[PDB]
């Protein structure tokens, strides 16, 4: 389910995914409601 596209969530919305080793892939992306959110650009998960 890897986000191919920056809005891959929706036009507004943003996805990115990410992932620091092998063990695993990570993947985020914010919904916009009410106030707009943009897709966070930090990984400190590991």
């Amino acid at each position: 389910g890897l986000c191919s596209e920056n809005g891959d969530c929706a036009a507004d919305e943003c996805c990115v995914d990410t992932v620091f080793e092998g063990d695993m892939v990570t993947r985020s992306c914010e919904k916009t409601t009410g106030n707009f959110t943009e897709c966070p650009g930090l990984t400190p998960i590991a």
